[PDB]
């Protein structure tokens, strides 16, 4: 899948989450339940907007967007594809400090940033954690995954095993 | 509307209904069942951070709630009757650096008298004024207030606004 | 329901949450929206999998598993039934320091792999071998923990009685056909 950078949301585009919607023979009990379902779910969507507004808004608009909460309202900025080659960097240790490492891999792309959630590329290399033993991480990188051990790069891996929360109809 | 939330007591205690035992309208019915079983886990996880919002959704009436271990304490929320005064400055008078996360309000009714509290989520008026955060530059906020929203640049009131711009995760089913 | 121990997931089995799928007159309008609904829904599961991957995994599989993140992927390990009896401690007060307390009850139970484990009641009837879920103490302290098919009641950090909570609240949407 594609790489995006996410431009900071300005206080310009301000939107909110579509409120609960009023609700209206076996094609009719289904329609009302479907409505009541959608309404109730909005409470879950509400809670997520608080913490992960970006991901609530991408799902809502069907496009890659960045978001921040400015209180009780959302500030939307469109994301941009990175056509280039992206390159991951061997170490994940911070060259100026010991006992601190980047929590996610460093990359360079066409600038010196680091890998975010779901193939987002950041410019800010500032996701850091205290270092650990048995440090093992798999990071989604484009179509595949890249594996790290003791914060030193190891290999690109496939992860075929899959778990699902879909309901089959 | 507006609401005050009394603190729930250990009087009536409830819990989330557990997962349930489960031609085309039959498979659909089955999927519908399973979907409810699966969503159940989403509701459970939220009920720990925000039991209130879980309860009110499940109840149909604005309620408040707290977790007592794995069980939930409830109280109905009182509907606010009367005018409201929104303060203009969200800076705490007591200290520099620290301010209010949401706008202060004064309103009044029921037992017993005028309350100096603050604006909560989803048009809940709080009594406790403790929603505190250190000051930041270029600090824009909006806060839901009744139907519309109240704008706030660098920690003080500007104007009343609106938001025609609606974003939906809702899914449509036109039968 | 039944009790469960949960071995720590080594990265031996590592999984990912299955991606969204491309979506295909009145019956069609449904399966379409049903598919768009699962698609949308996946963002919620993506989120939860970040705080409680164990619960995301057990819902997915239909069995009690315990998970932990290793980056953007889930280490899975299948949980095992505990079958012997169980001793519940009366006092959720921690022995070492005043003011510090367990936030879930202490249990002792016996396993088949290892022997007697001095553990602790956890969510949805899981038994943990650790005894380190620790909050500070409080007055006015009332808790109800899920234990077997009932709930056990504690006041001021010490056992009281075996309650039942008949009272139920629900987010379910009924559909009758």
């Amino acid at each position: 899948d594609r790489f995006y950078v996410c431009p900071p949301p300005s206080g310009s585009t301000v939107v909110r989450l579509e409120p609960e919607q009023a609700c209206p023979d076996m094609l009719s009990r289904i329609a009302a339940a479907w409505c009541e379902l959608q309404n109730k779910d909005r409470t879950l969507w509400g809670e997520m907007s608080r913490l992960n507004p970006s991901a609530v808004a991408t799902a809502a608009l069907g496009q890659r967007v960045s978001a921040r909460m400015l209180g009780d309202v959302m500030a939307i900025s469109r994301c941009v594809e990175v056509r280039g080659g992206v390159y991951v960097q061997n170490s994940m240790r911070v060259p100026g400090e010991r006992g601190t490492c980047y929590s996610r891999p460093l990359v360079t792309f066409e600038i010196e940033g680091q890998l975010g959630d779901d193939n987002e590329l950041l410019i800010s290399r500032d996701l850091i954690e205290p270092c650990t033993g048995n440090h093992r991480r798999y990071f989604k990188l484009g179509g595949g995954y890249v594996y790290y051990e003791d914060y030193s790069y190891v290999r690109m891996v496939e992860v075929p095993e899959t778990i699902s929360t879909r309901v089959t109809l």
